[PDB]
Formats: C-alpha cells, sequence, structure tokens
C-alpha cells in the first residue's frame, strides 16, 4: 500500500504532465496521495493562472462575513455575521489596517502559535464563497473554471443525466480568517488555488480516520451533536492541533503559498486559517473513485447546512432513501 502513514504529498508536475488533469489526479492516487486527505501541487515554472492581479480591486464582496468565535482557544465555534458590501480594494485596505493586519512573527510556526493562542479574541472578516474565477480564459491547464463537471462525471459513470451546474468560488481572506472542520458536500474532492497574497495553513485528517474526528467532535460539542447527527456539515467547529494530539486523532498540517494548488480528497476532513490578505479560488470535482464516497456521505437534515441547488440531484440519485428527509432540511 502506497503512503501507509498518510503523509501529505507534494507534487511537481512537468508542463507535459500538467495537460491532462484527470490523468494527473489518478497518478497522484497511484502514489497514495489520497490517503492523507490533502495534497499540494506546485505548477510547472512555465505555467501561470493569469498575466497579473493588478486589476482586481473592483470585484465586489457583496456579503463579507465577520467570524465571531465562542468557546476556548483550542475548542471553539464560529458564527458568521453579515457585514455591508465592499470592494476587494476596500477589503484589502481593511485587512492591512492596524486592527486586522498580521502581527510581527518569526516564521510560519510562530504565526501558527499566535493563531491558536489568540484567534478567539478577534473577529476577522472573510470574503468567502463568491461565485467567479480569476483564471484567464486562455489558461488551458488546471483552469478551475474549465474542469469537467461533476454532473458529467456522474453521467459518465452511472448513465443518468441530471440537472445542475458546477462553478468556482473566490475567497478573499485576511489574518485569522478561518475555515472550520469539514469534508466537502457529498464528500467530493476540492481543488484550491492560492492566486495571490499571504499563505493559508491547512490541517487534515486521513479519510480512513475521519470517524475518529467525528467522535471527538461529538464529545467536544455535545449540544451540537444532539441537535444534528452530521453537525460538522454546518462548518462552524474548530479544534486545535494541540487538542487533536491530546486526544490521539491522526492529522497532518501544511502551509500553502501563493501560486500553489491544494487538492482535498473524498472524506478528508480539513480546517485552516489565512496568514494575511489573500485570494484563493476553489471548486469541487469528482472522479470515478468518488462515487462510492458520495453514496455513503453523511447528511445534515436539521436545516442548518443549507446548500446549493446542484446537491439535490446527487442526493436524489446516490442516496434515494435519504432524499425525502434531506430535502425537508433544505425546505
Ligand atoms: O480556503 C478556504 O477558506 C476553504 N477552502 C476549502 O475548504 C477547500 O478548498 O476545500
Ligand atoms: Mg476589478
Ligand atoms: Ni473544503
Ligand atoms: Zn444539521
Amino acid at each position: 500500500a502506497q503512503n501507509p502513514n498518510c503523509n501529505i504529498m507534494i507534487f511537481h508536475p512537468t508542463k507535459e504532465e500538467f495537460n491532462d488533469f484527470d490523468k494527473y489526479i489518478a497518478y497522484m492516487e497511484s502514489q497514495g496521495a489520497h490517503r492523507a486527505g490533502l495534497a499540494k501541487i506546485i505548477p510547472p515554472k512555465e505555467w501561470k493562472a493569469r498575466e497579473t492581479y493588478d486589476n482586481i480591486s473592483e470585484i465586489l464582496i457583496a456579503t463579507p462575513l465577520q467570524q465571531v468565535a465562542s468557546g476556548r482557544a483550542g475548542v471553539f465555534t464560529q458564527y458568521h455575521k453579515k457585514k455591508k458590501a465592499m470592494t476587494v480594494g476596500e477589503y484589502r485596505h481593511l485587512a492591512n489596517s492596524k486592527k486586522y493586519q498580521t502581527p510581527p512573527h518569526q516564521n510560519f510556526e510562530d504565526l501558527e502559535r499566535k493563531y491558536w493562542k489568540n484567534r478567539i479574541y478577534n473577529s476577522p472578516i472573510y470574503g468567502a464563497d463568491i461565485s467567479g474565477s480569476l483564471f484567464d480564459e486562455n489558461t488551458k491547464q488546471w483552469n478551475l473554471g474549465h474542469l469537467g463537471t461533476i454532473q458529467d462525471l456522474l453521467e459518465k459513470e452511472c448513465g443518468v443525466v441530471i440537472e445542475g451546474v458546477n462553478t468556482p468560488y473566490l475567497y478573499f481572506g485576511m489574518w485569522k480568517t478561518t475555515f472550520a472542520w469539514h469534508t466537502e458536500d457529498m464528500d467530493l474532492y476540492s481543488i484550491n488555488y492560492l492566486h495571490l497574497g499571504e499563505p493559508k495553513t491547512w490541517y487534515v485528517v486521513p479519510p480512513e480516520h475521519g470517524q475518529r474526528l467525528e467522535r471527538l467532535a461529538r464529545e467536544l460539542f455535545p449540544g451540537s451533536s444532539r441537535g444534528c447527527g452530521a453537525f460538522l456539515r454546518h462548518k462552524v467547529a474548530l479544534i486545535s492541533p494541540t487538542v487533536l494530539k491530546e486526544n490521539g486523532i491522526p492529522f497532518n498540517r501544511i502551509t500553502q503559498e501563493a501560486g500553489e494548488f491544494m487538492v482535498t480528497f473524498p472524506y478528508g476532513y480539513h480546517a485552516g486559517f489565512n496568514h494575511g490578505f489573500n485570494c484563493a479560488e476553489a471548486i469541487n470535482f469528482a472522479t470515478p473513485r468518488w462515487i462510492d464516497y458520495g453514496k455513503m456521505a453523511s447528511q445534515c437534515s436539521c436545516g442548518e447546512a443549507r446548500v446549493t441547488f446542484s446537491m439535490d440531484a446527487f442526493v436524489r440519485i446516490l442516496q434515494p432513501e435519504r432524499y425525502d428527509l434531506w430535502k425537508r432540511g433544505q425546505d
């Protein structure tokens, strides 16, 4: 078995290997990358997403989210308070303000220490989940707006034509902006490209150990657990690396820098934070290997997790028994 310790692997494809996305994902899996839940892909040196980022300031962040924490430093939840719209240029100024900027630090490790120590005492503002793309239309390789769609994958594998579309999302982050512990909708893959700015630190649990994380989460968030049998789908809970180590949960960590891709694999729980002003782009995708994960994915039916139009068909076709109850949660 390749990569039996479930380490995060880093890949350096050549320009020739960067042509065929599906084939490279399958290569990474042949080397055991999926066992970690997360892989880094450094693009060939010849590649670029677009020519410059000089003209992005007029993108609108229609609903910036203030991430308010409750709990203790290592075990907290966050809720998202909606703020007034602002442009990317306005957001970048805010991120760089004395109130919100990255503190002085020695290195990524020092910054990670400061994040875990102090995150709960601040409420950073995240421009998340903005439909759109920063890839130039002429970028032919690993262009997240030109991937094969999950609907077409399901059709190719299973023969059923379904409604739905699949488009990317932009994330504009600042210091301490945070992504809570989650897997993807329907335990899909995700791919994330850090277009610009400061890094993003990731934590991930190997898919084979996901249920260990879930069991800890039920212990640590006991009211949430009673409210919903899949409450990590709410994307609100954080658990520090110190706490994970104290409870014997297997995980790994890595920092993504501008110009790098990360891939999350089916049922790979992940969480993380941004180091400073940045912009990432991400999208879900599927492969043949995903189908069995989609069929087994947990679902939130309590009403909190509220998701896209396109998840309907996935539940309906892969999880027909669950469909009725899950749809009640959506309506
Ligand atoms: O970058 C973020 O805030 C969150 N991204 C992801 O969870 C992902 O790409 O799967
Ligand atoms: Mg603009
Ligand atoms: Ni994710
Ligand atoms: Zn729920």
